[PDB]
């Protein structure tokens, strides 16, 4: 089982300028706790984890 990493209001959040932890990264869950806009995409029609 996991759970949660971290949370905070940003200390760890970046580190590289781009790559695989950048804002385009980091933006992956700007939409996720508010959901405003969408592009044909969804977490769970990706993956499907069933709360793991």
């Amino acid at each position: 089982y996991r759970q949660s990493m971290n949370n905070f209001q940003g200390l760890r959040s970046f580190g590289c300028r781009f790559g695989t932890c950048t804002v385009q990264k980091l933006a992956h869950q700007i939409y996720q706790f508010t959901d405003k806009d969408k592009d044909n995409v969804a977490p769970r029609s990706k993956i499907s984890p069933q709360g793991y």
